[PDB]
């Protein structure tokens, strides 16, 4: 039912520098998920100019905020491509390591950690605020599966059990006990409207 | 041996905003050819990592700046995953419509010209500088074509008959004549130092 892999050495070195720099601007997280989302919404988009069946599992292309004080849980749901069994291990269909080296390559010449998207592994700034991620997907080739990791080096993979969701990506961040400012209305809307105001799809912010 | 398709409504009308706004930022046109080409190379990049023999059209990932005073052109020639006649068609791979769209929506927002590229079109900015732009390309699963425009609501599709280059896109901008500075030296250093310095593939600046 669950199989448990390794990150790869680089990624894993990514992480362990995500989550142990000191760097106060950790908003820069839901600026890079919603622009993974975004990217993922414009790849079925384009896929089903020329098949339109292909939106079949749902023609709605939005992108959803989900805070959950309950939980301590932040979730960026998407109707988006979705991923596969294969990229979901295959460091979530990032180039993670050739990524990871040029990252830290632009890091030893001046960038700063809000560069991480450049490279193309910018999904891994959910460990600026998470203690643990989990993503739920579901790609039209593919049955829906649940990836999880709480870093240290290994992540995890099992078919979903819970709702169906039709086409796309589900990101759930399980917050850092100090980083519960992301859970409110307020500063949610405050980082979409500034870092993320021109993004060409909906996104609903819920509340509580 | 050539056909002749027109743009759709939209994208005639994002080329003729990028003709005919004045907007003195014009070098921005090079960031987002080379983002592109970044995007096309993690493209191929990323297939590679389960299926090997998608490199052997060619192991070399990287990005070539070409000028030319005698033609008065500048080329962006990548490696990338080439494109497909379909994709060629279908506005360059992009999803033009819908993000075009959501630019004229975003500068009716306060957005400027620059963040072009956030709405996935950004290959049309080629046009700030370039009077016709010839596109050359090759994907593993076709043949080689050659994509033109001079803007005016058309462009075409051939064959292309020269030089095979294995895998990839070739851009060649034939610069109007007031736009040469992009065929000087310390001008593209100056640009890419500026707005591609991260890029993660090496790019070679060529002598003339
Ligand atoms: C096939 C493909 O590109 N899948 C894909 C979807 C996706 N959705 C997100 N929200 S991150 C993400 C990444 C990949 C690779
Ligand atoms: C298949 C695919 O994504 N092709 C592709 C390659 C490409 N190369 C560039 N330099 S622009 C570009 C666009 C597309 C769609």
């Amino acid at each position: 039912e669950v199989e448990t892999f390794a990150f790869q050495a680089e990624i894993a070195q990514l992480m362990s520098l995500i989550i142990n720099t000191f760097y106060s601007n950790k908003e820069i997280f839901l600026r890079e998920l919603i622009s993974n989302s975004s990217d993922a919404l414009d790849k079925i988009r384009y896929e089903s100019l020329t098949d339109p069946s292909k939106l079949d599992s749902g023609k709605e292309l939005h992108i959803n905020l989900i805070p959950n004080k309950q939980d301590r849980t932040l979730t960026i749901v998407d109707t988006g491509i979705g991923m596969t069994k294969a990229d979901l291990i295959n460091n979530l269909g990032t180039i993670a390591k050739s990524g990871t080296k040029a990252f830290m390559e632009a890091l030893q010449a001046g960038a700063d950690i809000s560069m991480i998207g450049q490279f193309g592994v910018g999904f891994y700034s959910a460990y600026l605020v998470a203690e643990k991620v989990t993503v739920i997907t579901k790609h039209n080739d593919d049955e829906q599966y649940a990836w999880e990791s709480s870093a240290g080096g290994s992540f995890t993979v099992r078919t979903d059990t819970g709702e169906p969701m039709g086409r796309g990506t589900k990101v759930i961040l399980h917050l850092k006990e100090d980083q519960t400012e992301y859970l409110e209305e307020r500063r949610i809307k405050e980082i979409v409207k500034k870092h993320s105001q021109f993004i060409g799809y909906p996104i609903t912010l819920f509340v509580e």
